[PDB]
């Protein structure tokens, strides 16, 4: 079916918990050996939440190659994506490890600091120009340049340094402030909004390694984010736009990481989201 009027006949029927039940039967089951050796248990911070095997990131190292972090490469859309959790105490210098050697030009993040009265990730770049991070077990300097703070969001220009070779970098910071503690947006606009900045910016294209994405556990807002500029991406590109299927979509993105899209109201936002997209770029 089209999207738009599926989506009447979903909500008119109440049927999103069933609809999302069916994706979760449907997904696909990978190993996860490398997450699960005792080894890295402080490297996780949900034990649910893994990487599989064939599509983790690898560290360019030989003691411990291993980040909670998954390659979704998104072939007839010609996009990929670098899904992440949020970076641990003990994970940060990896962090940053990974954007170096992959060749990010952009990081996008979705969740703050401390939601619901818990902490939620590291406090991972950082706050004043004069107060540089040095990240000793990786040998890497960051410095913050720059910082736009928006109503919605603040995108931050950071400098990154190799103080192996005195290499440096521009690394673009799209923070989206905005999502609510419970529930989802009520509006897509502001969602989508971001998504078109993160584009203009060069993020997401490919004379560059890919963009990295997190939120707390890098599945539910992460995938929203991935999910609607693939489906965004491919009503361009086809001649029958109304032939993207999104919950098609979503299976294939969960070949390469378990678990995305986390309620029946994210797959509804999802959708809202294509929707309205859809009439933006357009023409209109
Ligand atoms: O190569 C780098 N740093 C070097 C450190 O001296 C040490 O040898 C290298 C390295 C890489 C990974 C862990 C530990 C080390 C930067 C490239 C991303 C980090």
């Amino acid at each position: 079916m089209e999207m738009e009027k599926e989506f009447e006949q979903i909500d008119k029927s109440g049927s999103w918990a069933a609809i999302y039940q069916d994706i979760r039967h449907e997904a696909s089951d990978f190993p996860s050996r490398v997450a699960k050796l005792p080894k890295n248990k402080n490297r996780n911070r949900y034990r649910d939440v893994s990487p599989f095997d064939h599509s983790r990131i690898k560290l360019h190292q030989e003691d411990n190659d291993y980040i909670n972090a998954s390659l979704i490469k998104m072939e007839e859309a010609q996009r990929s994506y670098i899904l992440t959790q949020g970076p641990l105490p003990n994970t940060v210098g990896h962090f940053w490890e990974m954007v170096w050697e992959q060749k990010s030009r952009g990081v996008v993040m979705l969740n703050r600091v401390m939601e619901k009265g818990s902490l939620k990730c590291a406090q991972y770049w950082p706050q004043k120009e004069e107060k540089e991070m040095i990240f000793e077990d990786t040998n890497l300097k960051l410095t913050l340049i720059s910082e736009d703070i928006k109503s919605y969001y603040t995108v931050r220009q950071l400098e990154l340094e190799n103080l192996t070779t005195q290499e440096t970098r521009e690394i673009l910071h799209f923070h989206y402030t905005t999502w609510p503690d419970f529930g989802v947006p009520e509006s897509p606009a502001s969602f989508l909004n971001f998504l078109f900045k993160v584009r203009e910016s060069g993020s997401l294209s490919p004379e560059h390694g890919p963009v990295v994405v997190h939120c707390s556990a890098g599945i539910g807002r992460s995938g929203t984010f991935c999910l609607a500029d693939t489906c965004l991406l491919l009503m361009d590109k086809r001649k029958d736009p109304s032939s993207v299927d999104i919950k098609k979509v979503l299976l294939e993105m969960r070949k390469f990481r378990m678990g995305l899209i986390q309620t029946a109201d994210q797959l509804r936002f999802s959708y809202l989201a294509v929707i309205e997209g859809a009439k933006f770029i357009m023409g209109d």
